[PDB]
């Protein structure tokens, strides 16, 4: 998008949800001066791109097509019991079985 | 029910106990022009869908139909690591043995 | 007492400490419009039953009509180095166990 | 000790330290209206039995009769990596020996 | 690299994000009575070796010559599902593995 | 110590990082009413003693002499994901490992 401040950077944090951060994309579009196809294309494009790798991996597990609200009901979880119960045990359950890495 | 804030976005954080959330689910729904039915069709359909995985997995597991008296109760030790006291346990020590899951 | 904002809903959070909580439930009750004995009430019926698992669970132990000191003290433990270093660390082990259950 | 606020519940959180809440204890007593023994007597009863049973447990461990500056410096690593590093692994590796305790 | 409170030590906390301390190093350096030339150079030089072991490791990890938007991305996995699952799901199974070590 | 508040024993909580107690050990130092010898004095004994017992370890363990920049980015490694990935790593197992300890 690379219009100032809204979406070159805007970033979600760990513990930054991917429900309130999307607001820190939206809100902050507001500010940019942009023609509404330049917003629409930085919602689509930079949102997942720039966003939080816990729900990345979730924008492209759900994959592209899946609506926010589709982005919304599974990156929810990402928190600690949500993802981080699935997240540790993970790597946890893998490397313990390294012998044999599916 | 798609009313401005309320049910459009009002949700559920990871950290955020079914309290607090239930609490600006009931407040943002006092800024939406509003009729009795207007709030309480909004309540059973979003809360339950807008809401934390945790409490979400308890609501549903209370089977629909269980007041928010319920909702409230079972979803008490929600919360920051309390409702995990069953989350984190349970998937580190299914996935644990070898392969087998119950 | 079935007072607005004291007992029908007080309750003790997740993350949160006994101490807290009681002086959520105390601080309010003068907030509240009832007579002396409704507050006593109150105090022995609410204060234990509307209050954070790893507490309640532990007044449920220590058990009712046992001084405060004694109630205190058990559930300051709540939090990450008293309650926490030592139950669902214990739980990995009961459910890995989960063969034999006692 | 009886004084107002002070004494009666000055308590340390779980995840409080010794200084935060021993600086809790110390100026919450110079509110009270105490004569300058009551006070000195404060220090010494209240200090040890209502703080957290991280401290608490360190207290009773350096032995009555310590100076609060033995107290302050053992009971500093109140906390996730001086004093937890410590409980949560004895107790795990205390209880898996479990056919055998010392 | 020494200019005003720049660059003697501007450091990302272990818990501060890469991306909340990075801004530091970077309003700092605006922040301070640099030439351009000397700025430029206290990106590089400066903005690796002051910036939390979890990033720093980052750094390493995608290569030196990354573009910052690598170091962005790559250090927006620093945080605990994405980089702390990883240290602390293959710290904890590797010297576990200890008898023998790759 | 004996100066007024920075040095008669200044303390780092758990998770306060060497950017936050420090830091206070730098700024309270100018309050200090010290002569410019004392506070080199000062500087030396009690940055290393009154802090953060997994970073006091770090400024004793690189050995004295080190600059102080060497205990800063040496003593800016302490903290979860970084420091706890590597104690609670061997924590674990080195106590597992207590039929032979090395
Ligand atoms: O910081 P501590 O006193 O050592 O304890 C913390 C704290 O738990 P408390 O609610 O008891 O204070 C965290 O709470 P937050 O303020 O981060 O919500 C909790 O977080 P979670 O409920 O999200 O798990 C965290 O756990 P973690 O470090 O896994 O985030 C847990 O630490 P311990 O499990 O290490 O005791
Ligand atoms: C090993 C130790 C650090 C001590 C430990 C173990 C597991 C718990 C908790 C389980 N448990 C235990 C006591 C009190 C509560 C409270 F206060 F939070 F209700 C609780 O939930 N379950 C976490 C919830 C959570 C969140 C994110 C990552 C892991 C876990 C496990 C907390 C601490």
């Amino acid at each position: 998008g690379g219009s100032p401040t809204s979406i070159l950077d805007i970033r979600q944090g760990p513990k930054e949800p991917f429900r309130d951060y999307v607001d820190r994309f939206y809100k902050t579009l507001r500010a940019e001066q942009a023609s509404q196809e330049v917003k629409n294309w930085m919602t689509e494009t930079l949102l997942v791109q720039n966003a939080n790798p816990d729900c990345k991996t979730i924008l492209k597990a759900l994959g592209p097509g899946a609506t926010l609200e589709e982005m919304m009901t599974a990156c929810q979880g990402v928190g600690g019991p949500g993802h981080k119960a699935r997240v540790l045990a993970e790597a946890m359950s893998q490397v313990t079985n390294t012998a044999t890495i599916m």
